[PDB]
DNA sequence: TTTTTTTTTT
DNA sequence: TTTTTTTTTT
């Protein structure tokens, strides 16, 4: 960890936007970096993060990524532009913590695509999610478009084409509508 | 270790006999024993073995079966009918590590059925994979008939039809001829 | 430098206004001048500029045009009508490096038409790209009409129809709105 | 150099198997590495090599790759399995030189796919090509299958699907037949 | 006649608002009544009507509803809230046959929602379909909202989600404008 | 009747080769004629036949078609070449009766494709089916190929592409194998 | 004649919307009828008409169809709804003559799709084309959509998919724009 | 009649050896003669024959060649090497009409190569097509090699490569076996 | 995939 | 793409 590829099921079992469908007690994060040292080349970085369960360093993926990014990368005076493809979305208290990283780290920009939502009625979630988009970080909901790109590059697809499910395009509409309301 | 079966999704993945199958950082060993103490009912011994990548004993799944069958089982003066179903062909130091085993334990007869072959161009694999079928064992490629077997006895198929995958017979044949070239 | 035109294949590539357009490690600047010494025929000045990544002068294509137009051309007391067609939006230190130029050389009027925008989230780009159209210049996104122009005057099209590409108008619009957001 | 992606035309202008069609005075090589340190992880390496023209270090791609592989990589006691997708095939005297690298470097295995052939009547070519397959290195001719995989991974495709030409499947047949005769 | 509901498969078929929809040799009429005798509980009356093509009474589904509502129901001095859901727009001799009905039975208020329009170019349809909404009725095209209604109250949906079909809203809109052109 | 098109479900509910899957108490026949009057043009004829249930003229489709073909068509001295796409195959005693029509009617040739089989152990069926192929009439089993052509031309498809099911390609294999044995 | 299918080339040589591209001295018409006898079934009729060159009965397809429709069909009191897919459009004096047929024949409605235009500057053409749409007959320009349906049903396609050309989608735009101006 | 060659588009159409090839209401006969008067230079005679469907002589292309070769050519006491290339297999009354010809004109040797077979189930075709190759002629199916020949000698290919079509060899083989079954 | 394309249709 | 599928057809 961080591993660079989800096994075909790990993707389906944890990336299906099935709201009231109980079956996800963890969260996965897929990303793509973008290093830009003012007057120097531009390199890429991609991978996958899972929630930890060992003695220490719990982190719900979102956090686990911030750790990896701080003491490992985070180059002085250089810019960054990361993209996320989270599954069990920034948790009620995570979304807020992430929005405060982009705070004391202006050299980094972020774009977040998510499959589900830790409920759209929870206060903490409305807080951290609204405050996240206030710090300049576009938060959208994975549609058929995003699930394809996410399956083709972060899954040991064995060269198999993405196969959509019943409800995808719907739950997108419903998840997007209920987000565009909280993200007003 | 020794667990009794593999979940459905786990099987179809680590057992797909592909050439480009990238993502299998572990080999799986399945088996059916057949104990004949001569003066009792013919008993058996099923099971499955995931490999190892932890602190103690970094056994390549094949190495862990010998340790389990050496002291827990193996009754002096009793013929054994062992049948494997390895996903990842026997590794270099393992192909010989088993040939030396089969050598001393004459009462043990073996016949292996692999799904994929580990770098068939290499010598060290051909050395072991050769002297191995030269002992009394028999190395063979899993065809449709064999895979079917596993989906019935070594997986929690939940009473479900096999359903192969494009290029099973094709990959099978090519793998067989590439083996029969070496195995001589 | 200053070459007169781009080969067909070279144009369609470095000029495709895409969002994910990865592979453009150089910016291209096209232009049409219009010299009016007031008491003579209205002359012009065409051309194209590839950037630099060699030993001497690491000018970002935009920096090399100022050096070429500073001493070789530019006749004191003569209005200039400059029109660019940059593939890669003006870089941070260049957006301002040109605003300070346009400042002193009042007789020089400019209007830029970019194909793609260089990290619009960043501040340093918005600083320059703002004070630039605040000088007397005008930054704008290349639409279908503009691209067409180039394929006629800055490329060895060999007498051939334009033929856009999927997502030209779409990418165009989104890029325009993202610019009009900053440009204020 | 070695760069990691060919611009769309560089691919078409140099990878089209148009025998008597004069228009290729250079050669390109696309590859994929495969590091295997006995009991350690397995990393990948991909890129592109072009013929040099600078003062020294000429090399026709084939050679340029051997240089890069020697003093840079080539890890002691570790194995390697490279694959090539050459354009202007191993030159009359290169094919032979490559076959002699695989000689004093048994830890490395090779597979070569090519678009055209430096003529199939040239002695030196029959020598080096026959001697190349003698050192254990399968040399085949790119078909529609190979050109697709080669275009989708080594070309700034801008996410565009491979588009085949008139003669591809034919010249394959003719190039493969005239190779299976020399590679008897 | 009057049956209470349509099987799932039957609905999606005879109700697909298509332009080329060929194969509907029968019209279906669905309805919800709302009886208000003023001095009693507000009751209702559901139902569905298949047309006719048998020996006696060749009523076009619409003609059969009037016969059923004329003597079996219709209590003098009681307001009626009728709502139809015809698949096939009211036929020529039917559009007027209903306008003359609505005329005399003033206590009857109606509002129709059709799925498809029967040859809108013809006059005889426009004559009826005009004087019909000029009586107190109201002819309208079934949009997504209305179709949904039916899949809930007039079909044995077996507790299942609606799931429209490509070109529902598209065909809907075009049909609406083609109606609003006539209906004037 | 004979109608010229099956409603989408009538096709699925009656053309699915689900052996022990009880749910087909009737039979449907889809066909294509071919008139050839020695030295005259060549016209076509297509349609669909369902089993009758009225007072008289029962016939299980197979028969209903022979009736229609006798007193209606069957032109003297002219040839015919019909093709069938039957669902609930020639019944134990029908297959035989059909084989005896081709007897006293040599001017007619036949080709039969079927979805299921009225069991392959029934004597009468082995009789009539073996005797049917003896009279020159190729009897095969609908595969994915046949179901597509059969769905695209004999079903009010509303311009929708054929959508295959779970078991199709399998039951074909099993039905074809068990037929090639009886049709020895 | 009227034949019911164009040979693959006859379609390409005469249905390509290549304005100034000289190579069409004749005209072809593809159609689909629609009989509707008030309270009777609804039958279809399709075919192809070519310009005559024999001694008499010249007619430029458009006319040849009116002849066939008059003394042959044209049933009293019954309605009709025809559709055209003309190639060398209603000639300057034909378009007008067609518009006057729809005059003394109100029971017939028409929809015309065309590939090219007998020039959009010719008076007679502006007359007959404007007067044609005045008599209630929608005249549009074949796009990719129309050419597909037209190729799949009126051409001996040998089961081959429609293959579009260079300029189709463009000339449509240009032909549609220059028509929406005259059809104001 | 006798014309020297077929236009490109005409060939590929009437010569496509398909099973469902519907649309060929005419047969084409190609041929190469080889006159040997024994005491002169070996001359030849090329040509092509379209069938007939006009007032006088309704010859089926094959019947018209006999009339042309009976009086215009055919010099008593001179061996003839005739080779046909019929698109449509010899018709019933023609297969025998030629067998009776070959019978009397012994000095005439023939060998036919057909593209498609006319209703091979029929008897009258087998009668002729049998006694025909029993005379000294030889009926055979056009494979890839033969078709190629025609595209070189009987068509205005305008110096262009053959380019077969999907299912040429496949249809070829099946047609050959179906012929070899009869031809016995 | 629960309702509609983004410039010149290999 | 110059002639033919490799196990259970979202
Ligand atoms: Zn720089
Ligand atoms: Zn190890
Ligand atoms: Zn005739
Ligand atoms: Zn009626």
């Amino acid at each position: 960890n961080p591993m660079e590829a989800m096994y075909p099921h790990i993707f389906y079992f944890h990336f299906k936007n099935l709201r009231k469908a109980y079956g996800r007690n963890e969260s996965w994060l897929c990303f793509t970096m973008e290093v830009v040292k003012h007057h120097s080349p531009v390199s890429w970085k991609r991978g996958v993060f899972r929630n930890q369960v060992d003695p220490e360093t719990h982190c719900h993926a979102e956090r686990c990524f911030l750790s990896w990014f701080c003491d490992d990368i985070l180059s002085p005076n250089t810019n960054y532009e990361v993209t996320w493809y989270t599954s069990w979305s920034p948790c009620p208290e995570c979304a807020g913590e992430v929005a405060e990283f982009l705070a004391r780290h202006s050299n980094v920009n972020l774009t977040i695509f998510t499959a589900r939502l830790y409920y759209f009625w929870d206060t903490d979630y409305q807080e951290g999610l609204r405050s996240l988009s206030q710090e300049g970080a576009s938060v959208e909901i994975m549609g058929y478009k995003d699930f394809k790109y996410c399956w083709e590059n972060f899954v040991y697809n064995d060269d198999e084409p993405f196969k959509p499910w019943k409800g995808l395009k719907y739950n997108f509409l419903f998840l997007d509508s209920k987000l565009q309301e909280i993200l007003e």
